[PDB]
């Protein structure tokens, strides 16, 4: 098992996974993807008049805030126009592709942010209408049946909150626990910049790799703490839990699957 | 097995035929769920300014215009927004929808149309950029093993042209072809009107039987050739082709399947 997690930055290739995914799959490798499309979903929302908003946490610490008509776009995007461009795509290389939600069959269960704090004008108030959460079970007997049954699956959120609400949800840790769960040989996590670099964004400051032995040390505390924390420490957990190796690759170039899995980026173990 | 179509115009009761399909779906009904969205993705499109545009055919004869672009509109809307809307209101009423496009799995697959004549200014010109095309072919497998599984398939357009290019289709199509594979007992058409009506608008013109052993009498004559032809006949097909009866029916009222599968609207038989 191999989870590729494409960001959902500016200029994702989405041809080039496509067709690297594909060839993979067709070489019999066993493949889960998971994508997602925050860029593509602001710029929609820029242009049906509903700009996106961000909750700036007592820390903090922002967070997007997914209002009920803001989640609707992000099912408008992720779900519509990303996915199925993600299916069509695979489709058209020979890979017989299967896109899903977290809705989709309970596929993706969590907890969500019923009351988040947040300051505006230096005040802190409690927003009770946000749908965002955390993604607590996986339904993967589903993604076993399709997966014995030959599909590559196509995942992304929303997920379902335990009170059957569509939630926003962090798609990094999705696959993480999907590598986790499936005890992943690679976990890859594809975005618009060549890894985890020390100095942003000079693409020569690549570190090239990230012993968990190592993770408290000096050296490595630079991004453990810095501004990739979270997947940082997502990545640390999933290699602990079991995965093999957790690699932060390029999205923009040709081969970014392949190329990732061969160790070009940067790899923690 | 019932296929239920649900209509994509204004003023459809989502939550209402959510709540009849789970309760149905929990009393051990198989369901196959097909639905639309072509009112929704106008007033998207309108907001995108991306206006509809429609193909006026030598005959003609008019067909919504889907240029890549709005094909992509149309997979926001159909695909992200009502798919997911509709999954999620199954969930809550406790139903385990699972939500599937065209695309996925290769579940509809049928022949784009290339080049299309039409009329503009006076002048017949030939269309090659319109995403449209027929379903001739469906996944029954995946459809029998998500089924099997004992999940609610909750399907829409687009479906996959031969050349594996997303293109739109006739949803109405659609439910009458999963009717006739499955052999179903109904295959339920629901709109915002109470069925077939001899005068529109009035509720009253309400026909409450075509037998199909009669299709060809002057009585029926004027449904068969009038607005509504196609759904008529698609009808008069699928009971040719095995299904028991086929109802209109509608989709704003409370237990509009339940409704009409007790015979209240249009019966064809
Ligand atoms: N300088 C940077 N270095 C690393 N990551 C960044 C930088 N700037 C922005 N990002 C990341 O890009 C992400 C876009 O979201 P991502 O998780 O890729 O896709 P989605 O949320 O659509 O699944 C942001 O959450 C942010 O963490
Ligand atoms: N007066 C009318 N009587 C019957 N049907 C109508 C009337 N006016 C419009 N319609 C139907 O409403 C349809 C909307 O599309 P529909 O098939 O319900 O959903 P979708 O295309 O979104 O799946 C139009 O194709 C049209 O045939």
């Amino acid at each position: 098992m191999i989870v590729v997690k494409v960001g959902g930055a500016e200029g994702i290739n989405y041809e080039a996974v496509a067709k690297d995914a594909a060839s993979l799959w067709k070489e019999g490798v066993k493949l889960l993807l998971v994508h997602g499309g925050s860029a593509e979903t602001n710029k929609v929302a820029e242009a049906l008049g509903h700009p996106p908003r961000f909750l700036t946490h007592p820390g903090g610490q922002v967070s997007r805030l997914t209002d009920r008509k803001t989640l609707e776009i992000f099912e408008m995007v992720y779900c519509g126009l990303v996915n199925k461009r993600l299916v069509e795509l695979l489709q058209k290389e020979g890979a017989n592709a299967i896109g899903l939600s977290g809705l989709d069959g309970r596929l993706f269960v969590g907890r969500r942010k019923t009351a988040v704090k947040y300051v505006e004008n230096g005040k802190v108030k409690v927003h009770r209408g946000d749908y965002t959460g955390t993604v607590e079970e996986v339904n993967k007997a589903l993604l076993d049946l399709l997966l014995q049954a030959g599909y590559l699956p196509v995942l992304t959120p929303p997920a379902l909150s335990y009170e059957n609400e569509a939630i926003n949800t962090d798609g990094d840790q999705i696959a993480a626990l999907l590598a986790t769960l499936y005890g992943a040989e690679a976990l890859v996590y594809l975005s618009n910049v060549p890894g985890l670099l020390a100095r942003y964004p000079d693409e020569a400051s690549l570190v090239r790799e990230i012993p968990v032995e190592r993770i408290e040390d000096p050296e490595y505390l630079a991004l453990a703490q810095g501004r990739m924390k979270r997947k940082v420490m997502g990545a640390v957990e999933a290699v602990r839990g079991g995965v093999k190796r957790v690699v932060f690759a390029d999205a923009r170039v040709e081969n970014p699957i392949r190329r990732a899995l061969s160790g070009e980026g940067t790899v923690v173990r």
